[PDB]
C-alpha cells in the first residue's frame, strides 16, 4: 500500500523521551503524506546497535538515526563540548547553546562527514550508580570499573577520580551490570530505569554531574534518493515530533524518579544518595580539572562561548 518505506534505528526503550518521539515521527509522516510513506522504527538496537548504526546510515541500509553527542566523537572531536562534566548549569542553559550559534557550528561540521544533521533531542542530565558500594564522594569511585560511551572526555573525567572506564555499546549495559563486567554507569533516568539498569545496580547518586541528548541525522544517500514531493513532509514530521520529544523529555526526570524511588523502597534493593553542596562542589572541582586535556581537539574558546552564555 505505502509506495515508500522509512527504516529509523536506534538504541534505547520506546517508553523513552527519544523513543516515543521516534514513534510520533513515524506516526506523522504517514498522516502527513496520506499513506503513501511508511516509516518503521526499530528500538532497543534491533536493526544495528551503537557500533553498527553510523556505517549502516553511510551506506543506506538505515535511514534515520538519533545518536548521542558522545556517538559522534569520534567523526566529529568537537561534539566532545556537550559531553564535558558540568558544562551545562541547567535546561535553560542547554537549550539556549543547542538552538543557538554553538548548536549551530557543531551541526555543520556533522553535515561535513556525509549526514543531514537535523535536530537536537534532550534525555537528560547523568546520574552514576554503582554495584559496589555508595558514590558519595570522588574518592568512592576510585578504584570501580564504569561502563561509558565512546568518548575521550568520559575516559577522561572517571580516570581524573582514579576509576577505570570501559567502553560498551549500549544494549551490553544491563547484562555487563549484572554479571559483575563493570560495577557501575552514569545514565540519565529515563535510561537508568526504562533499561532496568535500577534492577541491576545497589545505588543510585542524583550527581547530575553531566549531559546526554541527540542529533537526528538522515542518511545521505537516502535523502538524496527520497523524492523531492514528499521531502517537505518528512521535514515538517520532524519538526513536530522535536517540539513533542522536547515536551516528553521535560516531564521524564519527576516521572522517573517516582518510579524508581518505588522500586527502592518496594524492593529493598536500591539506596538513592543526593549530595551535598560541599558533595557537589568537591565533584565539580575534579571533573573540571579536565578540561586543559581538550583545549586542543575540542577548542578552548568554543568551551568559552558555552561557559558565557547567559
Ligand atoms: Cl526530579
Amino acid at each position: 500500500m505505502a509506495e515508500y518505506t522509512i527504516k529509523v534505528t536506534h538504541v534505547v526503550s520506546p517508553n523513552t523521551p527519544k523513543g516515543k518521539g521516534a514513534d510520533f515521527f513515524a506516526k506523522r509522516v504517514g498522516e502527513l503524506t496520506n499513506g503513501k510513506v511508511e516509516v518503521i522504527v526499530f528500538p532497543n538496537s534491533q536493526l544495528y546497535g551503537d557500533g553498527e548504526e553510523m556505517k549502516a546510515l553511510k551506506l543506506g541500509n538505515a535511514h534515520i538515526a538519533m545518536p548521542s553527542f558522545s556517538k559522534f566523537t569520534s567523526l566529529v572531536p568537537e561534539m566532545q563540548l556537550f559531553d564535558l562534566p558540568f558544562i551545562f548549569r541547567d535546561k535553560d542553559h542547554l537549550y539556549k547553546v543547542l538552538d543557538g550559534e554553538v548548536g549551530q557550528i557543531l551541526k555543520d561540521k556533522v553535515s561535513k562527514k556525509g549526514f543531514v544533521a537535523l535536530d537536537y533531542w534532550d534525555a537528560g542530565f547523568k546520574h552514576l550508580s554503582s554495584n559496589k558500594k555508595p558514590i558519595l564522594l570522588p574518592e568512592d569511585a576510585a578504584g570501580q570499573k564504569f561502563r561509558i560511551m565512546s568518548s575521550h572526555v568520559l575516559e577522561a573525567q572517571f580516570k581524573a577520580v582514579g576509576a577505570n572506564p570501559q567502553v560498551l555499546p549500549f544494549s551490553e549495559v544491563y547484562s555487563a551490570l549484572q554479571q559483575g563486567v563493570v560495577d557501575g554507569a552514569e545514565n540519565p533516568l529515563s535510561n537508568f530505569y526504562t533499561k532496568k539498569f535500577n534492577e541491576v545496580q545497589t545505588d543510585l547518586t542524583l550527581s547530575n554531574h553531566g549531559y546526554l541528548g541527540y542529533l537526528v541525522i538522515m542518511s545521505e544517500s537516502f535523502w538524496k534518493k527520497f523524492p523531492k514531493d514528499l521531502k517537505p513532509m518528512v521535514l515538517q514530521a520532524m519538526k513536530e515530533a522535536t517540539e513533542y520529544e522536547r515536551k516528553e523529555a521535560a516531564l521524564d526526570d519527576e516521572d522517573m524518579l517516582a518510579k524508581i524511588s518505588e522500586y527502592a523502597k518496594a524492593s529493598g534493593n536500591l539506596k538513592i544518595h543526593t549530595l551535598t553542596p560541599e558533595q557537589k562542589a568537591a565533584w565539580q572541582k575534579a571533573m573540571e580539572a579536565i578540561y586543559p586535556q581538550f583545549y586542543k581537539t575540542i577548542g578552548e574558546d568554543l568551551i568559552k562561548k558555552v561557559q558565557a552564555v547567559k
